């Protein structure tokens, strides 16, 4: 039987936004805005996504979200697809607990473990305290790859301190030994000279991948380091429309894409960046850097697409750096064992959110 | 002299915000319309803790620094926001130097040609034509924009036979020697906004607006190939990313940046540069008379490749309630089709006390 929208509700803390769906059959499912400014992007889920969702096909609802910005089209960018993503998530794991499937599963895939990359968020650590952590990680949770910082977020080739990549780049690889997949995130970095000069340094020392090592909104500069190394630049996960994909691809950018399904507006967004990816043939790396639903989302999608790259990546950064993401869901849908993640059986999402943060988050609701 | 204090005055439709340097020297600026509050809260998130501190005097690499600082938030609401820091900076120092804004930009204060600029497709065609003749007979306008299509319509109109209508409808009403301008706002298909096209330049319409969906920049690009008439679009394109594209794609014969999208005068001036560069003269979008109209009315004093004419909003109170009241005096007053940049510091406007006492207020030191 068919069904509409009836209901939207929203509770956010600065840091995250769940958002629960209601159907007029009283289905519900639950879902996520992007992390980070939540509140401001629950304001404008309110504000621009819920008048135009309440009262459509709860279950066949790609052209909505088209709909959803031919109605805002002065709102291109960031904010207005953090807030699109809390809408499709939240319908995914309506439609998955209403059929009794994992997402995955309504995606074409199914459950199953994905292989994980131990990602580090941090460019304030020292080499030796990265090294350390990653040393215990590989052997303590069975890690095979793993993601660490060069240069300054967006420094204009200024590193974090004087002679920090020098260094990062051969004592974490060295510590980590033979038989590890490296990756490196330049995080907007360097000029392409000096991305080429320091991805020299990363290909000595056995690193496979380079991240956004030039400022992503410079295609051009971001495809000349790409076209004089041989590791793969890969980068996207501050792209969210079409059109600048789009420009990546036809300036040949990057060799592995990296939408952030939550930065994008959710999974159908994703899955046409990831459509776009297999045209061009290059596989998908996608962008999850904390334990808020995000990673889940990205497991899922792992488990679906035909052109997945190596690894998910999973953010390592304990309840001192991210202390917002610590009690969000019960159990334990993050356990990593021999450096893979699972996705189970259980429907939708597969994951709970806990009543005791809800209890106390902001609460919002539009309904009709 | 550097940024002490940054206030915000909000309702839902517009936002303004005071400058405060550690000198005391104060100016007004404006965030974008439209959902203005959401916009303030931003600002203060998101523009103001990077800007206080900051030299006021000299800060085209401070408005790239909060990017890169905010680099995860590309697209509308930063740039939203980020007008608000810029147009109360050149006010500020407009007010500091006693010289217009268009003065600091290497032009002059002096009158700019206007278009009438019709935003609705709820009206008929008829009705369109009279206060168009009443327009052209009493202010004096001589280029008059009005709507086809309907907006991001996927081909539909606004209802059956409503461009086949009001094209020769208001054409024909408004006479000879009179420049007139269409939009379709991203309304067709490209072999649809050809035939549509083809009308227009039947009908004597030299300007055609957005005539497919915005980012279809391939789509928009093979409509201006194939009329002879100029394809006009870039309101809704805000990072240089977009224009570039646009640009290298051969999309518009005419760029069109709306001041308080871009992120402000700094930036809507990089869109100029990109333009005459390409060789394409620039005629900026400004769709209510917020301070908007005054910024672009500067800014057509100023650059080497304006366009034609300053979009000027017709709709009256009744349309744009919340906009009546806003500045004293009368800044915005046309005769002979022409608005006025005066000698007066900075923007050369004053923003009604009785407005900002009931606006929300929130500040930033």
């Amino acid at each position: 039987q068919s069904m509409r929208i009836a209901r939207l509700e929203t509770f956010c803390n600065e840091f995250v936004g769940f958002v629960r769906v209601t159907t007029d059959s009283g289905a519900q499912g639950w879902g996520q805005v992007s992390t980070y400014n939540a509140d401001i992007t629950c304001t404008i889920f309110h504000r621009q996504i819920a008048p135009h969702a309440l009262g459509t096909d709860a279950l066949d609802f790609a052209d909505t979200l088209d709909l959803i910005y031919e109605r805002e089209l002065k709102y291109p960018g960031s904010y207005l697809r953090r807030a699109m993503t809390g809408l499709d998530t939240a319908l995914w794991d309506m439609r998955g607990k209403l059929e009794g499937k994992p997402v995955a599963t309504l995606l074409g895939g199914s459950p199953g473990p994905v292989r994980a990359y131990a990602s580090s968020m941090r460019r304030d650590i020292t080499p030796e305290d990265e090294a350390e952590r990653f040393c215990r990680l590989r052997d303590d949770k069975g890690f095979t790859a793993f993601k660490w910082r060069v240069g300054a977020e967006a420094g204009r080739d200024h590193d974090e301190w004087p002679g920090r990549t020098e260094a990062v780049v051969p004592t974490v690889s060295r510590a980590l030994g033979d038989g590890i997949e490296k990756l490196v995130d330049g995080n907007s970095c360097y000029s392409p000279a000096r991305a080429i000069e320091v991805g020299k340094l990363l290909q000595d020392n056995g690193i496979g991948h380079f991240e956004e090592p030039c400022p992503y909104w410079e295609y051009d500069q971001t495809a000349a380091v790409r076209a004089a190394l041989l590791l793969d630049v890969a980068g996207g996960e501050q792209d969210c429309e079409y059109s600048s994909w789009q420009l990546m691809l036809d300036r040949g950018a990057v060799d592995i894409v990296q939408p952030d399904v939550m930065y994008m507006g959710g999974m159908h967004r994703t899955l046409q960046v990831c459509q776009m990816a297999a045209r061009a043939g290059l596989p998908v790396t996608p962008h999850a850097a904390n334990l808020s639903l995000v990673t889940m989302c990205t497991m899922h999608l792992l488990r679906a697409i035909p052109n997945a790259g190596k690894y998910l990546e999973f953010s390592i950064e304990g309840p001192e750096y991210y202390p917002w993401q610590e009690g969000l869901f019960l159990g334990d849908p993050y356990r990593i064992e021999g450096g893979q993640a699972i996705v189970t059986d259980a429907p939708g999402w597969g994951v709970e959110i806990s009543p005791t943060w809800l209890d106390s988050a902001t609460y919002q609701v539009s309904e009709r």
